[PDB]
């Protein structure tokens, strides 16, 4: 279910861990030193890396620094597994970019809960990296604090305050609202006294708008069953009470960093979508592009200047087509119709794919009368000679219903102009169909 | 951590189920009949629906049909939970689109394993839906997933027991294209090709069905491939394990053929649904008519439009003007600061151009360092004025570069032209602008030069 790379200088250690992991059905690979481990990671792209710290030559903290400083491996979660228990070493570990730091001998139940947690988050990131494939820092950023322990809430807020923008909130009902705004990370108290920390977190995950929002849980270290539960409901990371400030800073950074990379992918994918100007099926311009143009045209119209007209065209009985002859022939009806349209209207006009079975034509410098004439021309055109696709199907007979509209001086808006044409379409369909109906103020 | 909608006509049943579910931290909502249930689902978009079958009025099978026939709710996995145990009813349930069919009183351990399984798949499909739905709302993506089905479909049967694989392949034969494979080592290879679904024998004798499935999930190339496990029904712990390693659906031995059909249909339709989303988000990113770097229209599109505009002009009708803009010393830039910053100069310039010109105008990337603006219904005087305006904008304030850390001065030279009588052509128009540009660069640079058409004395 995941490819895990195990690194450790004592073979007894590697063999043991390998056994436990392959017993839960992971594909395990191994390495006995730093250089080898870097090479394997670069080459094989494991889902997770489990890493000893003390080793001859290159040690785990360097290996781990190097993993994060290379763009290829940067995304791979690292877990340090080490005989070291000192706090100094723990902090050096997390500061150097590790997702967690586990002291030998490890709790198996915990390790698995944690591996499962990391693979669950890695699903969404990996699919985004694929989508981008077809075509950053952790300081600053706003951190909401949901604790009803005033004093402990204040130290967390004090510590974060130096490099971030912390905000406290004890009322959980309000914390659901604030969570919905521009928040980068939520810190929750799992051991709260006036509400259930985990339940509140579950609520955020369940809700669509906040499901990707990172959550960091403060948990009682002597309560394993509740930590496991937290990882299972969807917590990004766990902090033990009492709260180490340095550890806290390091884990917050890490999460805000990974969060920002995932928004960076989501934002690049939206940006590219925004540049795309055509409709793929039909090769006309898309709705987005038309509305952008319609906005500038209508504005210029209202400030005195060229009136603009709009035609809204809806293909009649377009389902019966798709139902009877299948969607493949439906796509052909739309493709042909698109070409008839484009070629029966001047090049300064702007024909586009508005919706599933709807098309819009924008006619600059055109008042309502000319627009009704243009529409009637187009109508007769589709109803006048059959479609090439209906040739051998004695069942097709493609007609359209058209709604026409024109700007009405200052005060008017694109939304009102398209809504007026929708009233036209509506009226054309109630008359019988295959009809043009205009609609003034 | 998931929103679950529970539907049942006996309140005792709803309360109990609600309790179990809220106790494992799901957000639970409820409904006492069909109509209400349809309404809530349409409105709240639950992650999962748990559904009684026998209810006064509209029953669960109809409710479930309607859920699948509506595009809004189509994607929600439905689990039927029912006092009915008859095989007929089970098959009618799966054929109407349900993900599973559980007979009361339900095994809780199984229910939870199953809910967790569904929420885990729904993460990737949900993210792709979310990107797509954004795309449709923003006005780029169109499409109709209603054209998706689960028939046809290449089914890879990975079984050791030859006799069972043949009975399986026998039954799939009329609606699909099945292919048997007993060597697991080879089945890993075949899995990598054009396969729509893998059927594995969990109770195999010469290899570990589950292990083999884990191997597919582990490997990046096959991780989304649907897998369907044949499992011993009297072994719950191995079913749960199966769902946990990532099996899409479970079939009990001995294999009911109709159940087999129904469930295979569902899994293929699902796989196809996912591919449809991936391919929308990909195909929409392709770039027919615009320039990739700048986002302006490309030369091909411009000339097509410039032909129709100019023709209409020559037959009496609106004059058209053209601006031809050439960035000054654009090599020295590329040479000094590298082509990466050269690309940023063009990208910024493109945005200064597009925003200082009316929407009815048509700005485009003409050549390497050249741009053209087409101005319908515009004579030469107004075009010269527009040109001068644009010039002063680029020269008037410096350009940001090197990650917003360096400032750079950029001038342009512009050539201006306008249609001129019944024998004019686009070719002639652009060549008149070329002369403009050449003259502007000779004068010094950073200048606008217009050129009118001239007939000879005779
Ligand atoms: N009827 C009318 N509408 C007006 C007038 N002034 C502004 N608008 C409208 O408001 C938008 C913004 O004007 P801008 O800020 O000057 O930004 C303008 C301006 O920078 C430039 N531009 C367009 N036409 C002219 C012009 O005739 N003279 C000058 N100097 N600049 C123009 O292009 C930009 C965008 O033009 P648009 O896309 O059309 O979008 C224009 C236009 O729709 C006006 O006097 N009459
Ligand atoms: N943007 C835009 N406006 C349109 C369109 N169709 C008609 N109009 C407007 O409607 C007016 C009258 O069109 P008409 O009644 O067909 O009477 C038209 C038509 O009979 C003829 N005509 C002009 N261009 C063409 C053409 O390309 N093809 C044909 N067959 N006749 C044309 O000249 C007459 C007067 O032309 P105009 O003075 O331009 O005045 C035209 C024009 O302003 C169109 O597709 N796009
Ligand atoms: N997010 C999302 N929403 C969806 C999807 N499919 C349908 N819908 C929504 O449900 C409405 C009806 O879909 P339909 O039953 O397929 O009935 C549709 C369909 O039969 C047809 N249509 C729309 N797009 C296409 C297309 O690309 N090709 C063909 N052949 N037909 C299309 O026109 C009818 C009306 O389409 P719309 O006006 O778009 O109105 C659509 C749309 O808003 C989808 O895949 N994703
Ligand atoms: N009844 C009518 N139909 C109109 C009108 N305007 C546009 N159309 C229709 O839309 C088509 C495209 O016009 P175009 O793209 O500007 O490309 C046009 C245009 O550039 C030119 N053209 C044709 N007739 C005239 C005309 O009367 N005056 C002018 N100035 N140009 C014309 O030839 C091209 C093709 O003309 P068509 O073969 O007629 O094909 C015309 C015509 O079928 C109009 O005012 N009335
Ligand atoms: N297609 C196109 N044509 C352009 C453009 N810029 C100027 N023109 C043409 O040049 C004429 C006078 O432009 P002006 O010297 O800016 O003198 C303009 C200008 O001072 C002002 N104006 C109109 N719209 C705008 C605007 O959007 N922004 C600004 N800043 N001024 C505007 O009103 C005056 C009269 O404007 P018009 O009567 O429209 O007459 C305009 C128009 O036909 C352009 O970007 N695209
Ligand atoms: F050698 Be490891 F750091 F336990
Ligand atoms: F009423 Be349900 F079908 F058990
Ligand atoms: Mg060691
Ligand atoms: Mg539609
Ligand atoms: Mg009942």
């Amino acid at each position: 279910s995941a490819r895990i790379l195990v690194v450790d200088d004592i073979e007894a250690n590697v063999r043991l861990l390998e056994a436990k992991l392959t017993a839960e059905y992971y594909e395990v690979s191994t390495a006995m030193d730093g250089p080898t481990a870097l090479a394997m990671a670069a080459r094989d792209l494991p889902d997770i890396i489990l890493l000893d710290v003390m080793m001859p030559g290159m040690d785990g903290f360097t290996v781990c620094r190097k993993l994060k400083d290379d763009p290829t491996t940067r995304h791979i979660p690292v877990v340090l597994i080490t005989a070291l228990d000192g706090r100094g070493d723990r902090i050096q570990g997390l500061e150097s970019g590790a997702s967690d730091f586990l002291t030998k001998p490890i709790d198996d139940v915990m390790l698995f809960a944690r591996v499962r947690s990391l693979t669950r988050f890695k699903l969404v990131i990996d699919e985004l990296r694929q989508r981008e494939a077809s075509g950053l820092d952790g300081l600053g950023g706003r951190v909401l604090i949901v604790d009803d322990n005033e004093r402990q809430a204040q130290r967390v807020a004090a510590e974060l305050g130096v490099e971030h923008r912390p905000v406290i909130e004890s009322d959980p009902e309000k914390a659901k609202i604030s969570a919905g705004g521009p928040v980068d990370l939520v810190i929750v108290n799992a051991a709260a006294k006036n509400f259930d920390g985990l339940r509140f977190t579950a609520a955020l995950r369940s809700e669509e708008r906040t499901r990707q929002l990172p959550v960091l849980a403060m948990v009682d270290p002597d309560d394993r069953g509740r930590m496991v539960k937290a990882l299972e409901i969807g917590v990004n990371d766990i902090l033990s009470r009492p709260i180490d400030p340095q550890e806290l800073s390091a884990r917050v950074k890490t999460q805000i960093q990974r969060k920002r990379y995932t928004d960076y992918l989501r934002n690049n994918l939206d940006h590219s979508l925004e540049l795309a100007v055509t409709d793929q099926l039909t090769g006309l311009h898309n709705r987005r592009y038309m509305t952008g143009q319609l906005d500038s045209l209508v504005k210029r119209a209202t400030l005195g200047g060229d009136p603009v007209s709009a035609l809204l065209i809806d293909i009649d009985f377009f389902k019966k087509i798709n139902d009877t002859f299948g969607h493949d022939i439906g796509d052909e009806v739309l493709r042909e119709f698109a070409l008839r349209l484009a070629s029966n209207v001047r090049a300064i006009d702007l024909p586009c794919r508005y919706g599933g079975e709807e098309f819009v034509v924008i006619m600059p410098d055109t008042a309502l009368a000319d627009a009704l004439r243009i529409a009637e021309r187009i109508r007769m055109h589709v109803s006048g000679s059959p479609f090439t696709v209906a040739h051998g199907r004695e069942m097709l007979n493609v007609t359209i219903s058209i709604g026409v509209s024109a700007t009405a001086g200052e005060g008017d808006t694109p939304e009102a102009l398209l809504k007026r044409a929708d009233e036209g379409v509506y009226q054309a369909k109630a008359s019988g169909r295959n009809a043009v109906v205009g609609k003034a103020a």
